[PDB]
């Protein structure tokens, strides 16, 4: 039947509702709220406004937090106030359906291995770039969560010693280097450096520095905008070093991008690439995996999320 | 039946015969040749050597590099002069019995989950601090090459960015920091710097910085050598913050340490534990994994490579 | 005659009367307003009331930014809300007395110069740490600002690549890893890693990590307790290791060691130089700087700020 | 009257008679042997080959290497066998004319602050980019040669930490991200990495990576071999980064980039000028030092020597 999948994250929460194909057939979006009580409120208004119209038999979320192994609770979360949060439990009682909670990531791991750019593959990896980065893992054709269901953490390796302070409350993690963020960080380090070279990217917003947006920097981008240009070559530098590096772990057959900046396809996966060839470690010795954007872009985490629900 | 397994490393040849319950019936070791044509020899003169006495049905190979997805050829290596090394067609040839080859740290962590540290798991992970680092994955219960046969290559991710020269001609790759390798350059840099601290490290030598070996290290720390122990202490800030980043990645039950070192036991596992619990990301809302010695110490490459020979 | 010194730090403001021979008649204390124009009010109330019962020829301000070649304006500042600000003028005007301004820390080199650890010498570079790093030259025996005023900003000197984020707006500037503020992030993450080990520190605050303050830490190891001696040891490796960058820049006969912190001494001073030594480039073949705390401590800078302004 | 200057880098001894007002009126190259024994008889055939036909009345020699106060003795050098090497003595005796000894980069310093790109200025600072990098420190119209002689020791500056092998014992140093021997390193990465971007640097050699040489990535870029631009752009990162570091420290008017390499002229410096633009902290706030090529190029630091001997 249908079931609904609501994606929670650092910025945004979005519900659907999804067939058994992976058909989204509702959207319903809205901030995520500062307070897990107020997160739990949205969730109830995401599934009461996907569900419009539908007969709904069950509701996954894919939650941006570490996620324990009974794919129940939050155990943290760096971007949101969520310790040891009994998501399901509480959602449960409220929408009176059947809840299973992954981590996000996972969820559009999931979502792209079942109904994207995963399909024929035995062993993929994906990245989600968003307000943080998260990390998904299908081994022999399963989603691998590990021992304690914290697998796939890849924002929080450390790419820099030393380096910036992360919400999970260590320095220099990936997630900080690359993500929708850091993309943003960089526009906006790069405008105010030098404002000329930004004129387009300026004027997609209200022309100051912190009125830029992260859609600004793609769309400016794809309008040749300089700066907005150079970001996304910072990003790839980051996001590419770190998908040879989890070549060097993994050796999937492919990398698979996701994230809200996904929705921009080649604009962002060709600099990712290419980056990513020129990080790989052994020059022409060893094969190279796919770099993919997700087929479901930003979508991916509710449609992977609803498709775990009804595998409950 | 029995069958032989062979462990080519930086450094050393070592075979044996190993029983169904991977107990060892023999041992011979020489000195890795720098030459692929006088490491082929070595392997020879090893089987011959371990073979004495024993009736043999196949051999494995634990190497040292990148080992493709046929498991038969050595498709780079970064401390040995192997590029695209049909090894298994040339041992074959020159020994009579079929061969089997794997990389090297994905044999040692075969042979720690079926004989070793491993056992009674589902999901571990083995890293070898030796010439180089290694790595091996062990996932629901089944070893892990990837796609290309190049999976767990941990020893090159990048740990520094812009860092120290590697073998396999990148920067700041992780055995660069963590590694007997290693160890023996943070002792060499500490003796030099205050030998009046490294007294007992160098009466163990010839007495001169050049003549400090790796076990010499170990032995000294034991007794309480300052610069030593002091050796020790960086060897665990670099093994332990990778460990961590490992429980980032994959989240196992437990990792376990192997390599020639891992024959020290708790002297080297101690402070590796005690650095992975500094650097695990989440402090107090997350599970540790374990942090164990190679039951098997530096033998687990060629039991697991002799096992993996077995199950062909 | 007599002067009035000024410091003006991102913490607090210190003002006093100070003699020919730079002995401290008054001391007036208050903290640092978050604006520009409360800061003028501050530092009016400053003088005055470090001025009480004292006949005072001039007003020296050591202003914790970069400092025109003029030494009239705040170019700009890091941790006060200061652009292009005509300090000289503003204070002239509302006190009715000659003012000279001088960046805090090229105040502080000079105080010491004259009247504590760098007498008799001819080259001596300073450092302080208290909300930020600053830095003074001495070459020659005189005060070194530059072509610019702008000379000895040794806080924004980048130490790691891509890491921390600066007030100046930078990433991985010196000050971020030495500094008061980062001995307080040191042992707030040590405390809250393992509190149990820090016991001694948390009963000198609200029990909580975070009311932890910097004096606090000090006061805590001196009683030995390991969180906060660990701390100081993460503060000297930062600390140390620029002050042997500074031995390959400058090559002084002294580094002079101030800011706040300096008031514990030995405390901090021990394991500073312990790191120099160990950091300090060509090992037993070149000769090494003394590293010695400002004698005057803390008060250093409105000590040679008051100085500066009687050589006006 | 005319003296002879003597340079003698890692690679390259260069010796010439200058005049009062610093023409160069001989020329003489060997390259520098391997042992100190060796160097003082490739000095003697210099300074004679370079001295035929004049009347020579003092030697000046810019050693690549720490240098006393006392301008007689090499202590410690990097990229050459010298450990308290008294070069005065061993050349006075042999060439029976007065001889200083300076470091090369302090020569190269005073040399354009003399005749070149240093005329007017009042504080200038100086770095060569060759074997390896040095520097060179004038302040108030005065070379500065620090305390104990070994100033201005800029290529040691740890830029990355826990970095690149230095020649001097430590990891990290300036000197191992910007020199001659960086650049060429650069190129034969990207070379071995991207051949086919590479046509026109591998034409100017004998085809293969190996046989890149530095004089040969300068003319390649100059047709607009890309290999060699990147190799250009990456070497001007580091150099740019650490002038903008320079700067915090000194606040010059203008950096004098010399070195071999300096020859080059606008090739290299345009690119690391605008690298040093993009790095200089406090962004609109501050002002720019000039960043200007050695106008003596790669024999400033011959030159200087030669006029550092005129005023013993
Ligand atoms: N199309 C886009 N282009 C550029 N940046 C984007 C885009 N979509 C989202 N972002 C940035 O990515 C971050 C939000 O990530 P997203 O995945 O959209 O939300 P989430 O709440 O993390 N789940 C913000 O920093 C956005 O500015
Ligand atoms: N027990 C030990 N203690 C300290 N260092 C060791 C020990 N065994 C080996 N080493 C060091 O580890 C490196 C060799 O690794 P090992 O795993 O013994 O050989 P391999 O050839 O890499 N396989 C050398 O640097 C040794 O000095
Ligand atoms: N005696 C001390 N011990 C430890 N930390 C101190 C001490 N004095 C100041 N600090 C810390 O240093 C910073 C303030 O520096 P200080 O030099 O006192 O003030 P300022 O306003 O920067 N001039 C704060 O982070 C304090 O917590
Ligand atoms: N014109 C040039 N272009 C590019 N690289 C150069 C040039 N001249 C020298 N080099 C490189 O710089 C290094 C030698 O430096 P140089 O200053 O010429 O000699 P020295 O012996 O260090 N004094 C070598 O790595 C050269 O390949
Ligand atoms: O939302 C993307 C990712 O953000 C990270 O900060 C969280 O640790 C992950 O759990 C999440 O998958
Ligand atoms: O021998 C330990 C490891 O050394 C590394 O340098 C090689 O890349 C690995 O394949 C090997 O497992
Ligand atoms: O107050 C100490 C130092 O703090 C730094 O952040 C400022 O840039 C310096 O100008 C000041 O000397
Ligand atoms: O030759 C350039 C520089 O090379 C460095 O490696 C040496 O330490 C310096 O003394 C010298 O000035
Ligand atoms: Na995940
Ligand atoms: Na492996
Ligand atoms: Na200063
Ligand atoms: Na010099
Ligand atoms: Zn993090
Ligand atoms: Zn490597
Ligand atoms: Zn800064
Ligand atoms: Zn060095």
């Amino acid at each position: 039947g249908l079931t609904i999948g609501v994606d929670i994250g650092g910025t945004k929460i979005a519900a659907g509702v999804v067939d058994e194909e992976g058909r989204i057939l509702s959207t319903f979006k809205v901030a995520t709220p500062p307070t897990a009580e107020g997160i739990v409120d949205a969730i109830c208004a995401a599934v009461a406004g996907a569900s419009e119209g539908h007969d709904v038999e069950a509701v996954g979320i894919g939650a941006a937090g570490y996620v324990d192994d009974k794919r129940a609770t939050v155990l943290f979360a760096p971007n949101i106030d969520w310790r040891h949060e009994p998501l399901k439990d509480k959602v449960e009682q409220r929408v009176g359906l059947p809840v299973v909670v992954e981590n996000d990531a996972n969820a559009a791991a999931w979502g792209e291995y079942r109904f994207g750019a995963g399909q024929g593959h035995d062993d993929v990896i994906c990245i989600t770039l968003g307000t943080g980065l998260g990390g998904g893992i299908i081994i022999g054709n399963k989603l691998r969560r590990g021992r304690f269901g914290v697998a796939a953490e890849f924002g929080h390796i450390r790419v820099v010693p030393d380096g910036l302070l992360c919400g999970c409350g260590s320095q220099g993690c990936w997630e900080q280097y690359a993500s929708g963020r850091a993309l943003v960080r960089y526009a906006k380090q790069r405008a105010n450096a030098t404002p000329e070279n930004a004129a387009v990217l300026l004027g997609l917003g209200d022309g100051s520095v912190d009125g830029i947006e992260g859609k600004h920097i793609s769309e400016a981008a794809r309008q040749g905008d300089p700066v907005a240009v150079d970001s996304f070559r910072e990003l790839a530098r980051w996001a590419g070093a770190g998908l040879a590096d989890l070549a060097s772990l993994f050796d999937p057959s492919a990398f698979i991008v996701g994230g809200g900046v996904s929705d921009e396809g080649e604009l962002v996966l060709d600099p990712i690439r290419k980056s990513f060839r020129r990080w790989l470690i052994g020059g022409e010795w060893r094969p190279h995996a796919q770099v993919l954007a997700a087929q479901l872009g930003g979508k991916a985490g509710l449609v992977g999320a609803a498709d775990l629900a009804r595998q409950g």
